């Protein structure tokens, strides 16, 4: 049955709740973005409205086939009325379409839920400067103070820095990025863009990228293997093995691959700066593990709760064990003791 903070109070809502059957007392379903955890039972059977960004409903019509009567996309940064409630939708800086949800109840409470989010000062200038919110859904999965991480601009220099060096030294060498989601399509675009290449891709994977409104993406992106030396295949397919097999497909064209697997975090992190980071190497295969990153950092989701000054938050994710719970709530505590709020 569907957990309290996936549920709006005062309003028919639930956010990222399709996993549960018929909820009781739901009028409109939010999707925050499309990602497997969170638009989970969706397809084209659903008969409730959902409502989403221009982008997330996109990929609800072409890769779910859910009907389009059903889909009620919203423009990002403009107040609307969803079943007389004023909604406004705002970049979340999370994968491409992802949104945080604002919700100005009838009785006046103001209700931020964040989806999954990368917070950012940016965030500081937009329609939240304008007014209070007493609840905030905060995206909780990195809320523990080992948990830093570079930025994701000096992350990208360093991937298209190694690509470049690698494929200038061995213009015979391969590049390989793996995917699973949506979401770090700078990683392979920028590589691509540094050695002149498209990105090639699985017909299924290019549709899922046709379907983003990134100008430009006809350039960067094919499904012809043969002409391209960026290759996008399956995270599971990132390990010895399954390289050592992708080149052999390859005929002879290549002969060293480099791959990158641009993980959320690893404790790599607490010892090493990106300048310090050094693949797995076997034989003429060499994999990056790299720290691109689509969630805030403790002290970026630190400064963005002490700059909004909720009065109430709810987290949404590591929420399962006693534990975890204790923890985050005893930071939630100390940020606002030394806010002053
Ligand atoms: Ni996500």
């Amino acid at each position: 049955t569907c957990p309290f903070y996936k549920k709006i109070p005062g309003t028919g809502f639930t956010v990222d709740a399709f996993q549960y059957g018929v909820v009781e007392g739901c009028t409109a379903y939010f999707l925050t973005h499309f990602h497997s955890d969170h638009y989970a039972g969706l397809s084209k059977h659903f008969t409730f409205p959902v409502y989403c960004s221009e982008i997330t409903g996109n990929l609800l019509k072409n890769k779910l086939h859910v009907q389009e009567q059903y889909i009620h996309p919203l423009p990002l940064d403009t107040e609307c009325i969803v079943n007389g409630v004023k909604v406004v939708l705002l970049d979340a800086n999370h994968c491409p379409g992802a949104v945080m949800i604002l919700f100005y109840l009838p009785n006046g409470t103001v209700i931020l839920h964040t989806g999954d989010f990368r917070a950012d000062p940016s965030m500081e200038r937009s329609l939240l400067a304008d007014q209070k919110v007493h609840m905030l859904y905060l995206d909780t999965t990195y809320c523990s103070p080992e948990y830093t991480f570079p930025s994701q601009q000096e992350v990208i220099r360093f991937a298209i820095n190694t690509a470049f060096e690698a494929v200038t030294l061995n213009p015979h060498a391969l590049v390989v990025c793996g995917t699973y989601s949506i979401g770090k399509e700078k990683v392979f675009l920028a590589i691509a863009d540094v050695l002149g290449s498209k990105v090639g891709m699985s017909q299924e994977k290019y549709k899922t990228l046709q379907c983003l409104n990134i100008p430009e993406i006809n350039s960067l992106i094919t499904t012809d293997m043969c002409s391209s030396l960026v290759h996008l295949l399956p995270m599971m397919q990132i390990n010895f093995k399954g390289l050592q097999s992708h080149l052999k497909k390859c005929g002879g064209k290549y002969n060293q691959i480099l791959a990158f697997r641009p993980t959320g975090w690893t404790h790599s992190n607490k010892f090493t700066r990106i300048a310090d980071v050094i693949p797995q190497t076997k034989g003429n295969i060499s994999i990056y593990g790299i720290p691109y990153s689509e969630h805030s950092s403790y002290l970026e989701m630190k400064r963005f709760v002490q700059w909004l000054k909720p009065q109430k938050i709810i987290p949404t994710v590591n929420v399962g064990t006693w534990k975890s719970r204790s923890t985050m709530e005893k930071y939630f505590r100390e940020w606002k003791l030394e806010a002053g709020y």
